[PDB]
């Protein structure tokens, strides 16, 4: 059974205005590449090739201009709009027709992940054909996120959205895997006191049915914060330190497509040509003639 | 006599693609605010209130959405397009009608400046009603810029554009002041071997007429580099270290307009309202009730 | 069979003078803690509790003052000096008596490692009772290190020390695992043209006997550079970004001792007391009453 | 009349333990050079050549090894110890004999300053032969420092030490200038509730005699924070961004001595020799054959 992906790349309201007045946050580069390249690359590593990008009406065309129909990276990209920022769960109403009867995965357009064995850690969620799979990650400021409580045996027993008195320091990350129940669960959701359709209600419903796998994303992964000006900066520094150390890029979509065998060496060469006079183009070229373990 | 300003915020070509595929560089934020805020604030400190923003046809509307007509900050902003990126000196052909018979100033949309007595250092160029005035700044990599050579008495005697063997480490910054000759000098320029109308030829012409002042911008000023992904990241770290230290913002246009008395406390309050729930709105508010020396 | 550890924390000569005039590099903190805490914590994760710290004669006492005999963290630390910086392999002559007839592991005092499953990746070297095990990591500037060449089947076939024309981009990291042959191999080493006893000759000898495992340390690990002022800075930024994101520390020795069960909750509490008024002390306290996966 | 300088580089207690367990904070490098180089360079710019370095008994020899007697940079450096960290005003009891009957200046060993016209701003305090002169600098967190309150005419009217409800955002920096009364005012001070002899009481006494000048250090100066591990890291990023941009170093003592004519080109060359194979030596060399305005 094939899994469809959704990147929700919608409005951060005015919270980061004026930095984000002219353009939506997920088109801003983090270091050497546009933000959206990072969650897209995540979906690609989880093996997902059919992807719906959801964003504001102003910006959809900009995302289209940047990513096209995906055919150049061996993907099949489609697009849809979120008129008003009415909750992350709204993705599933908007995405209903695109999901159809398949399994799905939702990733937040501004969430960056890095680490070892990231294929395998996604795999284990990607290969469960039933229920929902989310990830929990220790953070300093759990109040800002969805907080998962574990019992003494490490079983997930409550989820709470931006709690004033968090039950743990474990935050739900912005990567979610779902079966064919998600749309129907989404459709029955009531708005919350904040006026939002919450992804935590979606995930609570799977918990109450005993069908939520909460997999731990360990301290040895980077899950980076793009929610303040400060953190956005920390992230660029973080990526640039890795890339300049290794001479290898994090979350380069072309490279993921090439290594998954979704495009061949001739196609990778054609993608490199129009950027040949810069580092990124030069990087794509070098991938054709280097073995990387 | 009054001086008109031009901010050239055009195409950086593909040099910073794909970071810049969705949006032009000068809309990317540096730390808490869009890039273009920094040179605009510079022109404001130099006392210039009538400014032409030149940009690509695709992005003009994004600059317009961000900056409007300037009326809100006591300015008068106008807009023009640069269909093709044919050299910085092109700004004077495109800007001819807007300049009319006045004095002018040109600033690169991606140049950030910071330091003490910046009013005074601009002033001394802004007050010279005849000839041209540029600024020379010691850098490590002068080969990337226009290099000014001085004789033993500190007189400027040659200018050279991206010389392979620079005569000094003094680079010409991207702030230029000009009298009513610039348009005519611009009109007579032939494209260079690179296919560009070079600002260094413009400035050489003033030097050959003995009408170029080259004022030193000292080491105690920051002139920051936004030309690589690395330097852009250095620049955000730099502004954010200053701002978090001081609780005062660098190159905030509203604050410059308020302190120059181009807008009053009532108007500053109205600008603060629609961002009240973020740091930038809160910062504008606090300016109404703090004396800053 | 038990494995003994050596941290070589010797002289970086004058290369980073004057930053390092007053103190050896491995006592400088990286972000919140002294450099040496990082490789020490690495040895601890590999399960090694008996450790020889080797350093200059000036600085040994400072290392002793900082780390004591280890008894407080469940280790057994001993100390020895390297009079002159005559090569990394010299560690084994100096360490001969301390090694005795056991297996060993050598870590460079200035090498930082971070990532997921780091226990397991060390384990696989730690559990091989015969031969030598090193790690290879893709880097941009292989000329600076020991470069390992692989054949088309991914077999290690040459090692070369700071080659002018590197055969790959794979660098040998500064973590090494060795059987009872290392001392005797070390003793037979000739100085090189540079006047050094090279760790690459030690490792070449194991390769020529077919007893070198070269395990790949993947792009999903951080191996950080502390060899320039710039990289040292990049590292602090890197650690601080992780720690402030997670509210968990990288390479805190006390925490590793506590989680390996080498000290109990009462002892961890006593270590926290004298630092109670700062973040580090507060962090140790919080480890007593939080479950971390 | 001539002015004597004191750099207090004592115990920061345990506040930054364990980072600082092996070595006192003021020997840690900020980017390319030891911390203490920055305030020492400040005293040098203020024209002061006779300087007492006060530090802990354990570290004095490390400061001596780094700085010698100063003869190499045209200074005269002397050393004293501070057995217990009993307040910044203690510097005048300890320093009594060294001060003798001269004017003085006190600078905190961990305070970094940068900006334009820094000579002039010091000058104006250095030239006032009577009373005391301090500097007030706008900060975000004035509650951590001595806060100066101004009346509507910009006259200083109260000073308060770490007030919970600060009267302004103007913090007193860690650079102080004093006449021959300071010793006697110091001697009459009683310890505060915290067990410290406060520099703010010293400065309040001069205010109550009408002899305190409070000069504004403007926003266009950097006064950097070295009090947390975070800020220390910000400070290195900050210096390194300036230095890599300009190819000129901030607070290099040899360069200040050379430009003040306290050492000649032959002596500067001899200081450059023993570091010739690193950037800092190369930088000193290049100063012999470049004009810097
Ligand atoms: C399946 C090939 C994946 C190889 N790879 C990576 N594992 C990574 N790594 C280490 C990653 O952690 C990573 C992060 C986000 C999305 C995909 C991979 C990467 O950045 N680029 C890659 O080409
Ligand atoms: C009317 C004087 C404005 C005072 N002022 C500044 N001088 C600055 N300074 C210190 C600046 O360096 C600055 C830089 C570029 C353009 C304008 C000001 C500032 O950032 N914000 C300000 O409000
Ligand atoms: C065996 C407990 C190890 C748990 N742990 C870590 N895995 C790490 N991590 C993620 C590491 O990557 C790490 C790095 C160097 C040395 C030891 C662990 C850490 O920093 N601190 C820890 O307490
Ligand atoms: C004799 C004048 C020295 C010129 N000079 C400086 N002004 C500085 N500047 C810009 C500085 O801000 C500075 C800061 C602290 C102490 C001394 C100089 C410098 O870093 N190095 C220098 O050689
Ligand atoms: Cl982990
Ligand atoms: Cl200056
Ligand atoms: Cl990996
Ligand atoms: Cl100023």
């Amino acid at each position: 059974m094939k899994r469809k992906g959704i990147i929700l790349a919608g409005g951060s309201g005015t919270r980061l205005h004026p930095a984000t007045l002219a353009i939506s946050k997920q088109l801003l580069p983090v270091y050497d590449k546009p933000m959206i390249y990072y969650p897209l690359s995540t979906l690609m590593l989880a093996g997902i090739r059919e992807i719906l990008i959801i964003s504001t009406p102003q910006d959809t065309p900009r995302f289209q201009q940047l990513l096209g129909d995906g055919s150049n990276w061996g993907l099949d990209l489609q697009y849809a709009v979120q008129p008003s920022p009415d909750g992350l769960a709204q993705a599933f109403l908007i995405g209903e027709s695109f999901i159809g009867n398949d399994l799905s995965a939702l990733v937040l357009g501004d969430n960056l992940y890095y680490g070892h064995d990231f294929h395998e850690l996604l795999g284990s969620a990607s290969q469960r054909q039933t229920g929902a799979s989310v990830f929990a990650y220790h953070v300093l400021d759990p109040e800002r996120y969805g907080v998962v409580e574990f019992d003494q045996g490490g079983k997930a027993i409550s989820l709470e959205e931006k709690p004033l008195e968090p039950k743990s320091n474990y935050a739900v990350t912005g990567l979610y895997f779902y079966d064919q129940q998600v749309v129907d669960i989404a459709r029955d959701l009531k708005p919350s006191p904040r006026g939002e359709l919450e992804i935590t209600d979606v995930n609570r419903a799977y918990l109450e049915r005993g069908q939520l796998s909460v997999e731990i994303m360990g301290r040895g992964y980077a899950w980076l914060d793009t929610g303040t000006h400060d953190s956005l900066l920390e992230a660029g520094q973080f990526i640039a330190t890795l890339e300049n150390r290794q001479g290898l890029k994090v979350a380069c979509p072309e490279e993921i497509a090439y290594r998954q065998k979704w495009i061949d060496a001739a196609q990778l060469e054609k993608l490199a040509a129009p950027l040949a006079k810069n580092g990124y183009g030069q990087y794509l070229k070098r991938l054709l003639t280097e073995t990387v373990y």
